[PDB]
DNA sequence: CCAGATCGTGCGACACACCGGGCCAATTGGCCGATGCCGTCCCGCGAACCCCTCTACCGTGTTGAGCAGCAGCGGCCT
């Protein structure tokens, strides 16, 4: 808790880093993987 | 002295006083009935009016003064 919020912010984001091309496409074909077993777990 | 103003008195006219008759003028004022133009409304289409959606070279950091409470520290006490 600090008078100034915007300097807490800029703070705290920078503490994930960044990602590469590869990882992007790994991650967005696990996020595919699971709604679609999700959604196979909708059925019955 | 005696003669006109004032008034008494008299005769007439007479302008209406009555209270009652017998008709009339003017002037209606309603809408009667018939005819006609405007208000309201129900679409009809179209101009605009507001909302939602999407674009893939990429790109990664904003004074003074007065009064009171809290944090750090010197120094006993165990």
């Amino acid at each position: 808790a600090t008078a100034d919020p915007v300097k807490d912010y800029l703070k705290q984001i920078g503490k994930v880093p960044l990602l590469n091309a590869e990882q992007e496409v790994e991650l967005a074909k696990r996020i595919e993987a699971g709604l679609f077993a999700e959604d196979k777990l909708a059925n019955s």
